């Protein structure tokens, strides 16, 4: 509870109303999620069953040239 380790992204289904479009196949989020699972660190949406195909690439930010 205050070390921070690091692994894939870290998905989690939100809730706004319709489900977004999957980013791994590009389908949208429907009959594999409540809504969708955006990660809560790059803003990543995927599906619930696409995560495990997924290679973990979390940690892309900008800015990094100093
Ligand atoms: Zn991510
Ligand atoms: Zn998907």
């Amino acid at each position: 509870q205050t070390d921070d380790p690091r692994n894939k992204h870290k998905f989690r289904l939100h809730s706004y109303s319709s489900p977004t479009f999957c980013d791994h196949c590009g389908s949208l989020l429907y009959g594999l999620v409540h809504q969708g699972m955006k990660c809560s660190c790059c803003e990543m949406n995927v599906h619930r069953r696409c995560v495990r195909s997924v290679p973990s690439l979390c940690g892309v930010d900008h800015t990094e040239r100093r």
